[PDB]
């Protein structure tokens, strides 16, 4: 049973490594390494050298037996077009592959990930390929020489196996990511927020709506990936926003805006929303939860949603759940339930 989480550095000032709560995880991953264009050496953004390094011997100390990763891009848009430029040029692609594995040696991480959203249309599907199979091979080949056991290798895939299901342009190609990969962290959620102008549920799991973590997940298994490479996301932050009407509390009531902090709020600040007033109410049809007050709207999961979602991660065979990300519940509130659950 996989439980992971992500640790993003950027947040090292208020939640250090030493604050995780690794006694709830299999696995932790450092977030992010930089490609480092143009020459794609990949690293640590200068200046953490020592915030990386500190890593795994830090959360070890609570639970010796955790592993960790180290995740190598993000979500942005500049990620993006670096790996689009690596993944077209040979040489490229042959520098990032001996950097990454340097770099988790170097730093002491079990693994490498690949935080490359996303990998499309057709052309960057087919180069980004060549790139995990330049990656795969490399790995095996580190080990040998080494005499190690294989560096893992995981990489974050879109909530649905096709890149897009409502206009197929590609499609993450199941067998060949079973072969090279340890696993997949299935980014179920995001799928509503403060850009559309009604309040919906971010991360349902199933809706009678096609954006589910059902149906991503139903697409992956359709398509052949065995079900245990399959690790389901979820959030430890909300999607906020500016109600129109504050008597218009529901889902799918009219919004005007992101609420707080620009659209994204942490679980923990969540309960410090609620504390201070908002009414917490569980959606049944969704499975998730929001919390309201005044003109401000609040989708998340919470403790009865999350302890649903890893039950249904159990009863579909998945290889388990991960959270993104750990800094953003403080009190490892939603952690606790899903190890919990699955145990
Ligand atoms: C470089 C940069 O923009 N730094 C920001 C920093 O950006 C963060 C946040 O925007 C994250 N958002 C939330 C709601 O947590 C964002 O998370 C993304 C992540 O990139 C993707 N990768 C995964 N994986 C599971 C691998 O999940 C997604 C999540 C969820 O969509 O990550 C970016 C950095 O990539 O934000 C801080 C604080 O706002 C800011 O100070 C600055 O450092």
């Amino acid at each position: 049973a996989l439980k992971v989480g992500f640790w993003p550095a950027y947040s090292v000032s208020e939640f250090p490594p030493s604050k995780i709560n690794s006694r709830l995880f299999t696995h932790l991953y450092y977030a992010f390494a930089e490609l480092n264009a143009p020459t794609f050496e990949v690293r640590v953004p200068p200046g953490s050298e020592k915030t990386a390094e500190d890593f795994t011997p830090t959360v070890r100390r609570l639970n010796p037996s955790v592993k960790t990763l180290i995740s190598i891009g993000g979500g942005g848009s500049e990620v993006r077009d670096n790996f689009a430029k690596l993944n077209s040029d040979a040489s490229a692609r042959q520098r990032f592959v001996k950097s990454s594995i340097a770099l988790a040696r170097r730093y002491g991480f079990h693994g490498l990930d690949l935080d490359y959203e996303y990998p499309e249309p057709q052309l960057e599907m087919e180069n980004f390929v060549k790139l995990v199979s330049e990656l795969t091979a490399a790995i095996r080949e580190e080990a040998r020489t080494s005499g190690k056991p294989r560096l893992l290798l995981t990489e974050a895939v879109y909530f649905h196996q096709k890149l897009f299901p409502w206009e197929v342009v590609t499609e993450y190609p199941v067998q060949f990511i079973a072969a090279g990969l340890d696993w997949v962290n299935v980014m179920a959620y995001d799928f509503h927020g403060s850009w559309e102008n009604f309040t919906g549920a971010p991360a349902a799991l199933r809706d009678p709506s096609k954006f589910t973590a059902s149906v991503g997940i139903e697409s992956f298994l359709a398509a052949g990936m065995p079900p245990e490479k399959l690790v389901l996301g979820i959030p430890l932050f909300g999607r906020s926003w500016l109600l129109k009407n504050n008597n218009e509390v529901g889902i799918g009531a009219p919004a005007v805006g992101a609420g707080p902090v620009d659209g994204a709020l942490s679980f923990s600040e969540i309960q410090n929303f609620i504390r201070g007033g908002a009414r917490e109410v569980f959606d049944t049809t969704t499975v998730s939860a929001y919390a309201y007050k005044d003109n401000v709207w609040v989708g998340y999961d919470n403790q009865q949603s999350v302890a649903l979602k890893v039950q249904y991660a159990k009863e579909k065979r998945l290889g388990g759940y991960f959270f993104w990300s750990v800094n953003q519940d403080i009190d490892a509130i939603l952690p606790k339930i899903a190890s919990d659950t699955w145990g």
